[PDB]
């Protein structure tokens, strides 16, 4: 009764990301008494993720702790931001970025401060996340963390929907795909995947759908870059035979990923389409036009 697809269990992984190496002198300490002092097993968190703020286009910042449940982040604040750039640049390659649009962000000052006084501020973040939890367990709202199904469909089939967050990435590609009526047993390897068109027209978007699984750097005979604020996709064909007309109205993006472990994972981007005047027969330029979109049933 294992899982046949996982590399680490839920006990590992909480193991690994609270004994995490770090440079900031107060990270490692505020983490483990935040965990621990909360203490609470069906609250997910997650350490030291990159994300993008909502109108800080291009801008990357560096969550400490994140509570995906809960949409809120901690912010260990150092003062000196040009040294966690190593990561950052690192998180960026790999695409390790979640877009906490929605976040509640908190703070706590790395610099100046007492063991007494970071405790006390420690203290106060900790029942600030206690009380999302219930305000949220209070409307019925909460769901409690479920590792074995971190990176499946089911959480998104449940709500309907999905969206750019922490929670709308993929192990496989049959993963995503059975968010869109892919009812196949096998895996899917390939680049792209058709919706059928009863699908498209139940989750509400219009004309010729895909799901686009793009690695979006120098790979093969693909040049592709994501745009530094996430909203545009560059697509250069490197082979003459490679070059096509776009004939889709509307691609959702999952694009690929990798893990500290350098695991493969697919995040959602968004749902985007083709911008005609930017583009050529060489070089395609695709905007972001949703950051949500629909489940089918």
């Amino acid at each position: 009764h294992h899982h046949h697809h996982e590399f680490m269990s839920k006990t590992d992984y909480i193991l690994r990301a609270l004994s995490k190496i770090s440079h900031k002198r107060w990270e490692h300490y505020i983490i483990n008494r935040v965990v621990h002092t909360l203490d609470d097993p069906d609250i997910e968190f997650v350490c030291q993720q990159c994300i993008r703020k909502e109108g800080h286009l291009g801008k990357i910042y560096l969550a400490d702790l994140l509570f995906p449940q809960l949409n809120l982040y901690l912010e260990i604040d150092e003062a000196h931001h040009d040294s966690n750039d190593a990561r950052k640049a690192d998180a960026v390659r790999r695409l390790d970025i979640v877009e906490a649009t929605g976040f509640q962000e908190e703070r706590i000052p790395a610099s100046n401060i007492t063991l007494s006084e970071v405790n006390k501020l420690v203290d106060e973040f900790v029942r600030l996340v206690k009380d999302k939890k219930e305000e949220l367990e209070n409307q019925g709202l909460f769901f409690r963390w479920d590792y074995d199904e971190r990176y499946s469909a089911k959480k998104h089939i449940n709500t309907g929907y999905m969206a750019v967050g922490p929670n709308s990435v993929f192990r496989y590609h049959r993963d995503a795909l059975q968010c869109f009526g892919y009812r196949r047993e096998g895996h899917h390897q390939s680049g792209g995947w058709a919706l059928p068109a009863e699908v498209a027209q139940s989750i509400g978007l219009t004309g010729r759908v895909m799901v686009w699984f793009p690695r979006l750097y120098e790979a093969g005979e693909w040049k592709n870059a994501l745009s530094a604020d996430g909203n545009k996709i560059t697509e250069q064909s490197l082979n003459a035979t490679r070059n096509y007309q776009e004939t889709w109205d509307y691609r959702i993006v999952m694009a690929h990923s990798r893990d500290e472990l350098n695991r493969t994972l697919y995040r959602f981007l968004g749902v985007f389409a083709i911008d005609v005047d930017k583009s050529s027969d060489e070089v395609k330029v695709f905007s972001r036009v949703y950051s949500r979109v629909n489940v089918y049933r």
